[PDB]
RNA sequence: AAGUGUUUAAGGGCGCAUGGUGGAUGCCUUGGCACUGGGAGCCGAUGAAGGACGUAGGAGGCUGCGAUAAGCCUCGGGG
């Protein structure tokens, strides 16, 4: 739901806030999914590939190069 | 009266006609084998070769991948 282009907008906190809130969205996931009230399965795949361009996003800026 | 003489198939054999079992034969192939012309001739403490355990919305195997887990980013191809 989010691009990589957004993504390169926002400051290092930014994406750190919004890091806790991808996790904090997976857990109510896979807890309606245990619970079998979840519908749209695809938003587990989607949150978790989230997750991992905001990291990659955090490591590229380490690395210096953005 | 004396004499001649067919007439059983419990089961078996042989032939033929119809079947079963079995997977030979013919015709094949996603696999092999032997080589030819090129490429590259090393990988590893920046943790290899090879593995364990995990990983997809649903059990397991093979494949891919590593808690960012059949995937993340960028540059090209493609339609
Ligand atoms: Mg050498
Ligand atoms: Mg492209």
């Amino acid at each position: 739901g989010t691009t990589p282009g957004e993504l390169r907008e926002l400051t290092d906190d930014e994406l750190k806030d919004k890091l806790r809130e991808s996790k904090e969205e997976l857990f109510n996931l896979r807890f309606q999914m245990a619970t079998g009230q979840l519908s749209n399965n695809r938003r587990l795949r989607t949150v978790r590939q989230e997750i991992a361009r905001v990291y990659t996003v955090l490591r590229e800026r380490e690395l210096g190069l953005a």
